């Protein structure tokens, strides 16, 4: 929407798919995965399923990666789509980036299992690596839109139950608010190519199962959020959940916890996905691979 051949391409690639005609829950899971098919893994990566506690995860890194350095990486998806088959690629810039190795979690999906199963997965595998001999201080936890909440909800809930913190968070585009309240849904609706209000309305109650919509560990907005590590949260200027973003990085440095924002003008929802052909996906991705060599590197 805004200027830029490479901007237009994506804008295209996103406007398609959110005019696709769909039916059935698995119909958005493989139209999702379409949208980001295009873009082949590099010859170069090295990829691995298996399962850690239990949870179906895979290993992604590239040529000289510390194999002691770990981003434990929470997709996107709205809780109920997405996996390593739409989120591979852009991991494996993350990963080259930041010099370490990726571990990518298909963790469980609603409706089939409600909230809270991914705080339970990430935490999970999280002890997992734990007990693995990785140490705290070369994790992190990243994650995008659900995910990006989900990585908050997390480091509550590792806090909560005593598990020795890891190092930082990084949350893209992070969704923290079930009940979609925050003003940029308004503002911005006729801005983003992707997201809007009623749509992360039917997905909330999907993914809650009739549960309360302002539990914490759903909507970190309100969390206790004292004791986090550092934060990196990285947002579209014009995305209907650019006030998430804006919430949660507010409600951290009240909470006493370093975090710092960046709006990138004119991106959308995720437009890191689309690094391999947007300039500005690659330029956020080095800025996600600095922030990490920096905390656990």
């Amino acid at each position: 929407m805004a200027k830029s051949p490479e901007l237009d391409r994506v804008i295209g690639m996103i406007r398609e798919r959110a005019a696709t005609p769909r039916k059935t829950t698995d119909d958005d899971r493989r139209l999702y995965e379409t949208m980001l098919g295009s873009m082949p893994l590099d010859d170069d990566i090295q990829t691995e399923r298996l399962g850690v506690n239990g949870v179906p995860a895979e290993w992604i890194y590239a040529p000289g990666a510390r194999d002691d350095q770990v981003f434990l990486y929470l997709h996107g998806g709205g809780y109920v789509i997405g996996s390593m088959r739409t989120h591979r690629v852009m991991l494996s810039h993350i990963a080259r980036a930041a010099g370490c190795r990726v571990l990518g979690l298909d963790y469980r999906l609603a409706p089939e299992t409600p909230f809270p199963a991914p705080v339970e997965d990430t935490v999970a595998a999280y002890r997992w690596l734990l007990a693995h001999g990785y140490d705290p201080s070369r994790i992190a936890l990243g994650g995008d839109s659900a995910g990006g909440g989900l990585v908050v909800a997390a480091l509550v809930a590792l806090r909560y139950i005593g598990e020795p913190l890891p190092a930082a968070g990084v949350c893209l585009s992070p969704w923290i608010d079930m009940e979609a309240t925050g003003e940029s849904f308004t503002t911005n609706a006729t801005m983003d190519p992707s997201v809007n209000k009623e749509r992360v309305m039917s997905i909330a109650a999907l993914y809650l199962g009739g549960k309360n919509p302002q539990a914490p560990l759903a909507s970190p907005l309100y969390a206790d959020l004292q004791g986090l590590p550092p934060l990196l949260v990285q947002v579209g200027g014009i995305e209907t959940l650019l006030d998430d973003a804006r919430a949660l990085t507010t409600r951290a440095k009240a909470a006493g916890v370093d975090a710092d924002l960046e709006v990138w003008d004119d991106m959308p929802h995720v437009w890191q996905h689309f690094a391999p052909i947007l300039p500005e996906g690659k330029q956020a991705i080095a800025r996600i691979g600095e922030f990490l060599r920096k905390q656990i590197g």
